[PDB]
């Protein structure tokens, strides 16, 4: 269903494009350490804030990346750009990364909430499962995708607190070793 | 099928973002005339060459708007540009407007060249034609379109000379009369 769409047009009108610039945009700022590859974070829940602080004070945005700017549809120098996060741990700086959600989800979340887009809100898990699945399977084969990037989904459980956001990243950031 | 996904990601993470702020950014370029409105080449096709320019030379890349920012998914400011043409006819300015295609067109043309996507070349008309309808029933009631935007769509013929993007443009913008 719609999950299967929207993984190829991410990859196709930004992963694409945007893996292949990425390690020459991290040595660049580098030189003026901020780990390589691109993280993206796949809540299933589809739960897809603006500001990542607010998922986990324990991220911590540091700077931008040069933008990365190209020319796209009649659009003159449509501009791609990605945030450098530093992950906290009991007050410790434990690592650099470029960090983001994967904005389709989001708008999965939103497309279930409009009437008339035929999407009925309790299928969300099952698209955002899809979504990630589909989206790996590209990646795998993916020449655009060698390192470059790392995704993270999981899943929040029903409904306790702990989850720590900044040690779901840490770990996959760890295991770059 | 996929066309629907689409159509509602294109409102869902652009229009709706764009849209309620277009003639505000409008009358800001216009002090430093063009008309209000975004005009959406949906070409059947699904043809979206990168510069306009080289659709047709009759329309001309003047300048871009002012760019609108936000923080969107963990990217701070994130950038949405738009790009302001002038549409000439017989060598006279007859137009002047901000034009774009539709960027999720180009994502299905992609879509069915990747053997993977299991997507079929033979399938683009029909989800080009599902992607407008679906966009047009979305835009009839959407509170953020108010006037704000013109969708021209439109099919070459097979597969002669003439037809002028330019001019199915400049027909579209008189209109607004
Ligand atoms: N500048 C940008 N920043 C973050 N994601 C973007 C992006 N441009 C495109 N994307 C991703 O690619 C998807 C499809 O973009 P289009 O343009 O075909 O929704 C988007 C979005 O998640
Ligand atoms: N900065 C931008 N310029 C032009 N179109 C954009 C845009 N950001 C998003 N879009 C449109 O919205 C679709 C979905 O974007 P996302 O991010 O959810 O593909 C995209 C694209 O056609």
């Amino acid at each position: 269903n719609v999950a299967h769409g929207l993984a190829w047009s991410y990859y196709i009108g930004y992963l694409r494009l945007i893996l292949p610039e990425l390690q020459a945009r991290i040595r660049t700022y580098n030189q003026h350490a901020v780990s390589q590859r691109l993280y993206i974070l796949l809540p299933l829940d589809c739960g897809v804030p603006d500001n990542l602080s607010m998922a986990d004070p324990n991220i911590r945005f540091l700077d931008k990346l040069p933008q990365q700017t190209a020319d796209r549809a009649g659009i003159k120098d449509r501009v791609y750009s990605n945030s450098i996060y530093e992950l906290l741990e009991n007050g410790q700086r434990a690592g650099t990364c470029v960090l983001e959600y994967a904005t389709p989800l989001q708008t999965l979340f939103a497309m279930s909430q409009y009437s008339q887009a035929g999407f009925s809100r309790e299928d969300r898990l099952e698209q955002a499962k899809l979504f990630c699945r589909t989206l790996e399977d590209i990646l795998a084969d993916a020449p655009e995708s060698q390192n470059n990037c790392r995704l993270i989904a999981y899943q929040e459980p029903a409904d306790d607190s702990s989850f720590s956001l900044s040690q779901e990243v840490l770990r996959h950031l760890r295991q770059e070793e």
